[PDB]
């Protein structure tokens, strides 16, 4: 069957950074030079970041490795009993900004460039505010890959998301607990049916090892994202004593949402665009197919399409309309998009890790290997 | 892995009528008496009957045969270019009276009870409003498994009909045309991720998935339009069908609702919001099972996990209805049998032949339609 880091999630590299949240894995080179400038990879936290690194042939994070990007990825830790007080804030701290502290210590680089998937973008979204509101200058650009801005329409999770159960939550907060991963797919799995193609058993066993979550951060999710809609007005939320406005964030956007996408609709991650107002450029990819298949469509196979246009009009009708089309992966324009932003190229690293971040154990590493905890 | 007719879809029985839109099966008996009434299956269109009818220990039919009912299914033929103009009025006419008529003349009983499964349910629904209008007595009960009548809140599928689409087909509508299986799959999608658990699960269900049917463009067009975009059943005369205005008030007799909680498909609040405009009827009962579209619909009593819910009074808001509901163990599908076995007749020897001298048996369940795959892309 399947064991992770052996004949699935095989990108070698090196945990080179660890804390009560998070492995930082630092992908082993494989080009003779690198773009200078580092890349940093926020996978969700519902689910293992491995979609992202099934096998060699359709392996995002292998693929960016391969075009010379320095990779670094986030592997969070699912929730047990020590984290049963770690809060929204405690992701942004303890995983965003730990990670991004670790790349520059390591590369010796003032700044790097971001990705966030699903939930990994709204993490790195809250983020982005917060350093911008402190002064801490570490994302040069931030791409935000299948993740909303804009929750006004989140689709068919509106429908089971039971607010009583939320506030009873919220009673009794300040004692923390774990949200099971059995409890989080009933409203936040991502898997359907077209995107097995016709392994599709590497998906089916990705879909099923799930990981938990802490009680504080997971109701926070809900109750101000998902029923709130807290991000389109400022200052409706506060974190890491920022409040929270999105027209703050001043580096350059990527968003990528999929046509075909019933987990996170198109139309409204493209919603999230116009609240993104103190950003020097914003880009936005429309790839073909559905939130899987869509997503993580490899330039190896390049199958597919996507769509482009320059212009962001209001409606969304309107920006498809407007766009052309062209064959195979999105990643190849992402690729064109980063690497004018990625500096020089430089001799690649002969080492993971630096002197005061030795390599600690191969990748996958431990983080991604957990066990949901048993039922209670 | 997976043969239909031979380790999936076995319940035994055979085709015994065939028309140019569907077979006909009835069930071989497993008891020594049956209730005489029959009961008709009016399964999904958009795709195969067959999930009413997986392995033994998970089929419907199998069940409902072993009860002592006499069941007839109707097998829907998958769109090829001869049925490129049919319509929905084609469904009412060529399939669910079609059926009947044979019912009533292989059995030589007068009405029969029936149960429509999803858009089946839909078709059902409008075909008891023509009959009831034309004075056809066909049946003396309706079931509504999982489908909508109120489609003001469809759930997902909003998002993905495109209105111009659906208009220029409207356009054109006179050439008729298919509508394929993969286009079916991207705005129909019946499985959810939690259907997909690995550790034959899941795969019976992603091979029912798979095994996609296409449609004619008549049927399917004025389908979304109508129905999704319209909601034309929640008014009176706002569609005509087989020369009829629709009312659903019109609807006059007994009617069972069945709902599962965490259906994704089709929200049961969404299906409760039918029952008021089902003022004609002389009795309503609503049931709410566990779970989602697939285990809380297909929930067999063989193993009998799960629970159901249950309230006599049907107030507006369903919220309260959940409010005043009692729980029982296990599956609604003994609930429905309890409703349904009064309304069935008195007990008659089982037939001892499949269909009749003038309806010969033409091919063992589970028939040729079933085993049709769809066209191929264009």
């Amino acid at each position: 069957p399947f064991q992770i880091g052996k004949n699935l999630v095989v990108t070698p590299g090196e945990v080179v950074f660890r804390n009560e949240l998070i492995e930082l894995i630092q992908y082993t080179p494989t080009t003779e030079k690198v773009h200078e400038k580092p890349l940093l990879f926020v996978p969700p936290c519902i689910n293992k970041y491995y979609l992202m690194d099934l096998q060699p042939d359709n392996s995002m994070v292998r693929h960016f490795v391969g075009q010379g990007y320095r990779v670094f990825l986030v592997s969070w830790r699912s929730a047990v009993p020590e984290m049963k007080n770690f809060t929204w804030e405690t992701y942004i701290e303890k995983g965003v900004f730990a990670a991004a502290e670790a790349v520059q210590k390591i590369t010796k680089q003032p700044t790097m460039n971001a990705l966030g998937f699903c939930v990994g973008g709204v993490i790195l979204t809250t983020a982005l505010c917060v350093a911008q509101a402190k002064g801490l200058k570490y994302f040069d650009s931030a791409t935000f890959m299948t993740s909303l801005i804009d929750h006004a329409e989140p689709g068919e999770i509106s429908f089971f998301i039971d607010e009583a159960l939320v506030a009873s939550r919220e009673a009794k907060m300040a004692a923390g607990g774990i949200i099971s991963g059995k409890e989080i797919g009933r409203t936040f799995a991502s898997l359907r049916a077209n995107d097995l193609v016709w392994a599709p058993f590497d998906l089916l066993y990705w879909n099923n090892d799930a990981v938990d979550l802490p009680l504080p951060m997971h109701t926070f999710m809900l109750r101000q994202f998902y029923i709130n809609n807290a991000l389109i007005t400022p200052g409706a939320i506060t974190l890491c004593g920022v409040p929270i406005d999105i027209s703050k964030i001043d580096i350059p956007v990527y968003m990528f949402a999929a046509r075909e996408d019933h987990i996170v609709l198109w139309s409204s991650a493209y919603s999230g665009l116009k609240y993104l107002s103190g950003t020097p450029s914003r880009r936005f990819v429309l790839g073909a197919s559905g939130h899987i298949a869509g997503s993580i469509n490899p330039v190896t196979k390049d199958k597919r399409n996507y769509w482009t246009n320059e212009q962001l009009p209001v409606n969304p009708e309107e920006w498809l309309e407007g766009a052309q089309s062209h064959p195979g992966s999105w990643w190849k324009d992402w690729d064109a998009w980063l690497a004018p932003q990625s500096g020089k190229q430089v001799p690649a690293p002969k080492m993971l890790g630096s002197k005061e971040f030795p390599p600690l154990q191969p990748a996958p590493g431990s983080y991604v290997l957990a066990k949901a905890m048993p039922p209670v």
